[PDB]
């Protein structure tokens, strides 16, 4: 079962979330495959569990998972790099600082690693002390080729930026992009990410030359009585990429 | 195919080497030098047809796991149509092309995993190329064309690079790098070629890894060629290895 994600024209693959196993199906075939599904380790007591439901939605949707930490919580940092281990997943959401020890317990490089870190209000400076521990302490704020470069180091993949919210931090963002491309190094824009915002986030990916990018697309998709992210909004965004997508 | 890999070996996914060969036994020599990080050229000017081309460059492929590169011979675009058919039934990692012989190489070809670029040269002018490289439009006024649009029609022909010829090392730097900057955000790969030797290799390869382009296949001709012997040197293709493995990181 393939361990890197189904990136559309090699360029760009949805990250969102699942309400359930049924939803996991429509969202896969509603984005023809190129969509990663995220299933929360912060949903699960325990590893075997966690272990054993993530191979479940696995099987639906050939491998288009993306274990997550549950909202950037670094608290779920070990638990994600013991589940990401057995079940070899496409896809790994973590905390800088657990990075290295998800890479070293995958055993390989082809699922993709994320590395969050943080925009602080300043053009080419992020915050890297998101771990459980670290996250409680003073900023390490440092500048952003540097905090690539460390990703790289450890093992990652890619940056995921977060929280954005939306549209407020994208100078910031847009000089990430710019770094990323030029250090063959991928980003994943997250937070507060909507239908009305997505084309121009993932464009200033493209246009910087970011080869790969993982946007992440969470409640502004997700219909509140059920829990689901809706198939219609994911077929929206996939006609986007598309588009854009060349 | 006969399972021989469609696509150029690139060290880390990113750069793959593009030379001469001067002989069977230079091909070989070059094959080793690089590691596998290379497409060695082969020429299709010199052969009589198609059928002691295809005869010849097969055996070259055989030599060196099928990193072969169909040349026209220095651009030249009368070879166009030979170098189409000669791939066909060659079926390599690489064929060069001029703009107008890149739709029928890629049909030709019937798959979309061997690399085809597409000529296209310098104007003096940041943002604009001519891309009337074929053997009739080469004789007539140029058609000169936004960088952009030059990509979409060659991503339209089936092509999978820009050759951005002749670059003459540094001459050409302003308009390369926004041809880099422009593959980057297509998506699309770049071989700069022209005049690229061992002092300049790494600046022209690190501009285009500083766009952010995904594949640069950077062509070193007669810098590293012996003239006595017309053989490409296996140490000057270490030399670039080197720079390329100091450079993709
Ligand atoms: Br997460
Ligand atoms: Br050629
Ligand atoms: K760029």
């Amino acid at each position: 079962m393939k361990l890197t994600p189904n990136y559309y024209r090699d360029r760009v693959c949805l990250n969102v979330l699942a309400g359930s196993k049924d939803n996991a199906r429509a969202i896969y075939q509603a984005a023809e495959g190129h969509v990663l599904v995220g299933v929360l380790s912060k949903n699960y007591p325990d590893v075997d569990s966690a272990v054993k439901d993530m191979r479940e939605y696995a099987a639906l949707i050939d491998n288009a998972l993306s274990v997550g930490l549950g909202a950037g919580d670094p608290r779920q940092s070990v638990m994600v790099s013991q589940i990401s281990q057995q079940v070899q997943p496409q896809h790994v959401n973590q905390v800088f600082t657990g990075v290295g020890a998800s890479r070293a317990l995958l055993g390989q490089h082809d699922t993709v690693v994320n590395g969050l870190i943080s925009p602080t209000g300043k053009v080419g400076y992020v915050k890297i002390s998101t771990g459980p521990l670290s996250s409680q302490q003073k900023d390490a704020i440092v500048p952003v080729t540097t905090a690539i470069a460390m990703l790289k180091d450890m093992g990652g993949s890619s940056v995921k930026f977060f929280p954005m919210n939306g549209l407020d931090s994208i100078d910031e963002y847009r000089f990430v992009a710019e770094a990323c491309a030029a250090t063959g190094f991928w980003l994943e824009p997250t937070g507060g990410i909507d239908l009305d915002n997505f084309e121009q986030i993932v464009q200033i990916a493209l246009d910087a030359g970011v080869t790969k990018v993982i946007p992440h697309i969470y409640s502004s998709i997700i219909d509140s009585k059920t829990g689901n992210t809706r198939p219609e909004d994911v077929k929206t965004l996939l006609d986007i990429v598309k588009k854009i997508v060349q």
